[PDB]
């Protein structure tokens, strides 16, 4: 039986509309906090519209569920520096979010605040260009983006988000206080060969895409070692499953409802269970100036079964890990 | 306008049943020929299994069409040498096929007699082990299969299936008057990103996966030089659409319907359409020692468009690409 104090979600997708409706619950249940991205349609590029975008989450939010969204900045050329402090100021943004859609050299103004501030910057680090192969994406950023703008602003906060490399696992491991990172379950569980041996496998597919085995295993030696700036950040990304069962599926995995118990398995695989609380509990609150929460849950051994699929006003969404036996369950 | 001798489909799977009437016609009715491979449920690896696979074929060609199934036998370590030999000397069957489930060294009674009756041996060349990365595959087999057998059977005629590889591009323009390879159009036109980037992509995904952009490179180049020892073979690999686009996608593209254009359209691209007939219709022949189609067919540049689906029994075939316009025509 494991003990640990309630986690938080360092990383997080949930929509808007009735899919946030729907899958809010699988996180507030577990989870006491958790960093919700702003990648919305529109993004979240105002106070007003995350002041917005939190009620409308908590709105949400079961009855007798203790669960509060840390909302984010999504990074555009027009933001206005005082909008961004304003909200940090206020306590509406945790943090702000860099797309490969917004380039480092247009908010340069905003990224300085941040770092007079100390409001930490989160990271989705890839290159997008066409002509680099979707494996290579994540290393040419660390060369082309991360460190320069690391040098350029020494005293910013940044969080690598679900880093998948090797390249980016040692980029932070031997990287300063102010750089950490966030790793998903299915990173660590998987390499490439489970996404596209004997099959495709779109519920495996994500963005960075999963790489070779070489990488896995040195995610995995970095959450096993008991380094502590990294931390659980699902990536949980739902979309539904005509949308990723199709012709041209969506990149991501709807995990918020396995994701817990998939770490544990994984820290218990590395012999590394006296981290695994620490991961999940400790080392975010930390990183981010927050304090640790003070209920706990319990994970029990005890095989789960996952649902094959989740419904939604039409269609239906489709669990990471669907159909399939899990070995933990959270009490 | 492109007048070309009427070609021929080095590599094709027709399946059976209701499958194999619903698909035969699309190659029928533009290949003289074509090498039928023996990968059934269970596998033809007899000989009157063989006879009657092909009369099966035979009843589904429509009126009109003249066209010819090629034979192969699967290779099994149970399959007497003589039973092969007696097929080859009766024109049963053309061409042995060794998929990775089947060992070299199991079987190398029968590989001897292919060797000594001049029957060519077809490779799927992979090897399928769980800790070999997916994209290493090939190359791995090259060094580890591929060479040690062409060292130990020297006389042995042997086609390198379905080339994905600069290792293997080379391996083959480099090796001797009996060593050809079949290359398919969507190892030609594509390279991993198409599969993987902005979605995943079910439709391009088959076996061997496609690789890197140097490799697709490296192929083109090798088809553009003139090199008659690669030829025309599409690998078309029919599935149902419930069985592309699930969680679980079958590797194949069904691209009987459309592989000839998109060669066409390749060739052009490289500044090479000289060399268009000779893959299509000249270089195949001249290896297995068989004589070169003598009615003609054209591709005229003209707008198609793909059917969405094709339709089965029960649901769909989604053809290779399905709902797209391609640019040309066959007269
Ligand atoms: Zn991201
Ligand atoms: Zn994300
Ligand atoms: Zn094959
Ligand atoms: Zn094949």
């Amino acid at each position: 039986v494991l003990k640990i104090r309630r986690p938080d979600d360092w990383h997080l997708h949930l929509r808007d509309g009735d899919m946030l409706k729907t899958v809010v619950p699988y996180t507030s249940e577990i989870y006491g906090r958790a960093i919700v991205m702003p990648n919305l349609a529109p993004p979240v590029t105002t106070v007003e519209a995350a002041v917005a975008y939190r009620q409308r989450i908590l709105d949400a939010v079961p009855a007798g569920h203790d669960f509060t969204p840390l909302m984010t900045c999504y990074l555009t050329d027009s933001l206005d520096p005082n909008e961004l402090e304003r909200g940090f100021n206020e306590g509406v943004f945790t943090a702000a979010k860099l797309y490969p859609a917004t380039s480092v050299d247009a908010i340069m103004p905003v990224l300085e605040r941040m770092e007079k501030i100390g409001m930490p910057l989160l990271v989705h680090g890839e290159v997008t260009h066409a002509d680099i192969d979707i494996f290579d994406r994540e290393a040419r950023f660390i060369e082309s983006v991360m460190e320069p703008l690391r040098q350029r602003l020494t005293a910013l906060k940044v969080v690598f988000e679900h880093i998948t490399t090797k390249d980016a696992a040692d980029y932070v491991r031997d990287g300063n206080e102010r750089l950490a990172a966030t790793i998903t379950p299915q990173h660590l569980m998987f390499n490439r060969n489970h996404m596209l041996v004997g099959g495709v496998r779109p519920h495996l597919y994500c963005l960075p895409i999963l790489k070779r085995n070489i990488h896995q295993q040195a995610l995995r030696e970095l959450v096993a070692s008991g380094f502590n700036r990294v931390f659980l950040g699902t990536d949980s990304a739902p979309h539904a499953r005509h949308r990723k069962e199709s012709s041209c599926g969506c990149a991501g995995c709807f995990n918020a409802p396995t994701a817990l118990g998939s770490y544990a398995t994984v820290f218990e695989e590395m012999n590394a269970l006296q981290h695994f609380e620490a991961f999940c509990s400790v080392n975010g609150p930390q990183f981010y100036g927050l304090p640790v929460n003070d209920t706990f849950i319990e994970l029990v051994r005890e095989e789960q079964q996952v649902a094959e699929s989740i419904a939604l006003t039409d269609d239906t969404l489709v669990p990471f890990l669907a159909g399939e036996t899990v070995r933990w369950s959270v009490k």
